[PDB]
């Protein structure tokens, strides 16, 4: 098993970082270009970032659903800024219109200035307490249950979502975060645990922790990894583009941390495929890639790396 | 002027009320049919309801925006269940993707059980206090201000919506409600005051009240009305269709209150229906939000029968 | 087995015949409405008429293909006004973009004024000779053959269509016409034989003729019927609607529930309650008719009316929709 | 006064010529990608090729029209393989559905084997006689006339197209061809005369010739040029990209004829502009100084190069492209 995702640049696109030269603004037309590109090329889905620097994820995901056939949308929900019941009704509606193509990314929100701008004044420990109570109401409501919940942060009485989702029991929950409270939350409620691109040894340390905590609850979770990718026909062109990307550091074999100014895979197709094989051998089944620009690099990655990956990507 | 809206049946559609016979389930395909029908027929916009009994308004409005050209979308926001900054960012994004075709309907939420199901436990006065503080942040945030606000219910620090809306200063605010707090809220913040279908005397009393309260805030508000409509070629067919609607009450000339058994409706021939519309416009009402069962067929019926009797541009479409 | 089609009014739509009152002009928006209506309601396909009084069938069908999911399109080809090779490439392209949703309606062209307006000057016998040679080149080219053909009317040397169709051996061929030469052409080359709405005994006679000729060619052809439909909740409302359709025509039930009023302006129609309409459909189906191409005025509302009133009385999958 | 077109690769796309490696087959999805790219990037229109090696132009242009807003479509008609009345009705329908975005490319058909494959057996002189009679019927039919015409090759009686086009008197006629009979036909009937990418002096001779013949008919025609384009940030990368494009071309199936005018693409099917953005814009400025107002560009791959040309060359071109 392997699910290869791409990325929707709802915060802006371009060729280079740290400059407005060659910048591509977020428009409906260009978002359609990237989304329909990932759709026809055979990517499993697309990840939509969230935050103050982005256009709204739910508006954009809903706008692209009727313009695409098979592509799934990994949409972020932010507990603490919306009612869990309302969030569940939004998820059910979009999952129904998409015929079961919705995936949920649970985002706790790190930036305190951004959280206060949204009206949330919570400590780090309180944010995960809200997410824990949020997901409990959200998951139970989407399964047809009339929820009565009174927790430390959230309180609902007779919460109902009258329109059932297509995916059962609910759209899959993706979650990232390296905190101790985050790993407990992932092991208890989520379906796929996400991590940034770290060296294989450090990733295995994170995975084994979540795997053990989930076993204490009698659960098993799948694993995914997030990686930028600069892949070229030869290794020389790839590193030249990585330098060119940050004009205006190799922490592991072909693992470049320049985008963190998380990390990126830089090299020829065999090198890039070998690092993917190393991550897959650890138990990772989801891969979320990105590249600059997001339109051209979606074709670049599909034409250079897909033939070296397992089916169905080998046949695309 | 005059803006004639239609209605998206996101709570279900059909031929008859109080029965599942002849029901049409809400699907993406059928919502496209109604929306694209209103788009090509020349309706100014379409109203999307909200509530526990509906699919989410924002998902549906966003899905239909890139499938329509001119049609506007009157989407409901519910203060008290979402952060004002986030709601403004949702509004800005949909207004930008739609190229300035977004209209916002401020809905406070009447059902106390439904409000408790969403996590809101507020008295009647408290719901309007939240809406007042919600709108103050929402309006200023969409105007490019980094807002610091600390009220009784809401508090934001450095609230920003980085992507400006297309419509300036922000998408127009439509608002309904007959409470004392509702008329005060409308007179101070909203752009269009909405009312259900009542006899002209009852509407004129409401319109005169808001108009006087808005003058105390140095503003003028436009007025709109929400009305179901059962119009046929002759008056006999219209009343027979009205009777068949509730098989499984005329409180005013051609004003039928049968739909309130599950507001009111205009029933009659085109001249009778057009005459009641002229009466409402003579009171100062410029927006009309109509509906009919089924919403696809009746949208064509109203357009072909009543549009020629309305002012331009509807007379020429 | 049963295929229920609808109709795209590419010549104009409306509520009444013989008047411009309540007319709906052919626009892209209104064509999308009808096509997407038939798509979502579950009709097998939609028939697109041809002629000088219509917009071009190929432009409209190609425009609606990416806007619909399952709906098939019965598009007309006119032998004698286009090269067979070029027509084959058009069919191949539209069938590929549509993922195998193209159906071909072979129209020989009856009106002599319209045929001369297009530059075709052929007698009745010559008209079918051209169609016969056209279909042979068309069918062979779409099967990957480099065709050398030199006939009485058409001549090609090394005719090739490089892009194969999705449907094999080629998009299904529909054909109508009751003449002796038409039945010989249908029994030999086409896939579905079509007929207008006649009384069941009159339909059965044509079907028996084509069925007898096709057995001599070692083939079987399916049969379809073209029928207008005015179905209402009660029989009284249905006949009142039929009267209103032809009210504005200046100076009728030729069979049980078979009304020939639509044959005034430009075949027949089924008028009655849902059980009466479903029974006449069962009679036609008992004769061997497997395709039904229905129409109604207006084409948007009546597509819903027929689906909500008649589909539950038809075989699956229409009974469950 | 400049209209910049792109190209729809309805015959196939890819990264390199002479190889199937990295090839992109013609699909509805990929055609949507290129067409919607040119639409949103601000290209005036897109050219759709014709021939036995292509998918049908009319099906593809009609399929993409309802998926685009401003992009125009330059679609080929081939006289001799379709009735003029039918061809005119097709044009009228597509021009109505597109709200006046249809452009017509008059293609006479050069390949004799391909013409015989379609049933056309005509000499070079006869081919232009058919086109001349075809366009006369086509133009008049689209203007509401019931046309009675009896020529050497075509004959119509009461030819009518009942649905008028949006663009008056008819969708603009584009025409290419360097033959002596071709220049006579262009000077008499068409709106825009097209030429392949030749040195500016050779182009000036063709344009001045057509200009003079059109004055003998009391008309003026606009001029356009067809050019491939390989533009990179620096001149070195552009020539390196040009060399890599024809690396895999077999010598069995077998170059800078002018400053930045490279004839390597003509080894399969004309010429290309190769260089940095300033070099490419300067050669465009030269052709425009001759009187050329339409420019039809293409690049491999056609999706990526549509963005590349718009991001590198549009700012150096006149308005409105300079602000896009």
């Amino acid at each position: 098993s392997m699910d290869v995702f791409w990325f929707l640049p709802t915060h802006g696109d371009g060729h280079y970082l740290g400059t407005t030269q060659g910048a591509r603004p977020v428009t409906l037309n260009y978002l359609k270009q990237v989304a329909q590109a990932a759709d026809s090329l055979g990517y499993h889905g697309v990840l939509i970032p969230t935050g103050r620097s982005c256009e709204d994820s739910w508006v954009i995901a809903s706008a692209l659903v009727p313009l695409t056939e098979r592509l799934r949308y990994l949409v972020a929900i932010r507990p603490g800024i919306i009612s869990p019941t309302v969030s569940a009704r939004m998820a059910a509606t979009l999952d129904r219109l998409s015929n079961g193509r919705l995936l949920i990314n649970v985002v706790t929100g790190g930036d305190p200035d951004e959280n206060r701008g949204d009206g949330s004044f919570l400590s780090h420990s309180e944010r995960y307490e809200v997410t824990d109570e949020f997901l409990k109401i959200w998951r139970r409501v989407l399964q047809g249950e009339a929820v009565d919940f009174e927790g430390k942060h959230l309180k609902v009485q007779n919460a109902k979502a009258l329109y059932p989702p297509v995916q059962k029991p609910y759209p899959p929950l993706y979650f990232g975060g390296s905190s101790d409270a985050a790993h407990d939350l992932a092991a208890e409620q989520v379906d796929v645990y996400l991590t940034w691109g770290e060296p294989p040894a450090a990733v295995a340390e994170k995975l084994a922790d979540v795997r053990e905590r989930a076993a204490r609850h009698g659960r098993k979770v799948k694993f995914g990894i997030r990686l930028h990718v600069i892949v070229r026909e030869t290794a020389e062109e790839a590193w030249k583009a990585a330098d060119k990307l940050i004009e205006h550091l190799e922490i592991a074999p072909n693992l470049w941390a320049g985008v963190g100014l998380g990390t990126a895979l830089v090299g020829d197709p065999q090198q890039v495929a070998a690092r993917i094989k190393e991550y897959a051998d650890l138990g990772i089944e989801s891969f979320i890639f990105s590249g600059y620009p997001h339109l051209e690099e979606a074709y670049r990655f599909a034409e250079l790396v897909f033939p070296l990956l397992p089916e169905p990507y080998a046949s695309l």
